């Protein structure tokens, strides 16, 4: 009994506006990473392909419990705060044992 883990790559956009112009793009679904890079606030960690790297099930903060990715592949979870829009995006799911031996 352990917890799952999940990867999720979040960016902070300026406005509404440059969070629409980021779901726009990976509406289409080619590349999140590259959207991550370029507009977000995010990139003292987005530089790793908006990656901010695997967090364990009930570690999450608020913010991203609110994001409700739970499903593989699932992005464009646009995450309303006072201090700008945040971009969540499902990189992958283990449930703790998924890699190799946990």
């Amino acid at each position: 009994t352990q917890p799952q883990r999940t990867r999720y790559s979040i960016i902070q956009t300026k406005t509404e506006d440059e969070a629409k112009a980021v779901l726009d793009e990976l509406n289409k679904g080619g590349d999140f990473a590259a959207l991550a890079k370029e507009k977000s606030a995010d990139i003292i960690s987005a530089r790793n392909g908006g990656d901010m790297g695997w967090l364990e099930d009930a570690t999450i903060p608020d913010e991203l419990k609110n994001a409700g990715l739970k499903e593989k592949g699932q992005l464009s979870g646009v995450i309303k705060s006072s201090v700008g829009f945040l971009i969540v995006r499902l990189d992958d799911i283990q449930a703790a044992h998924h890699h190799h031996h946990h």
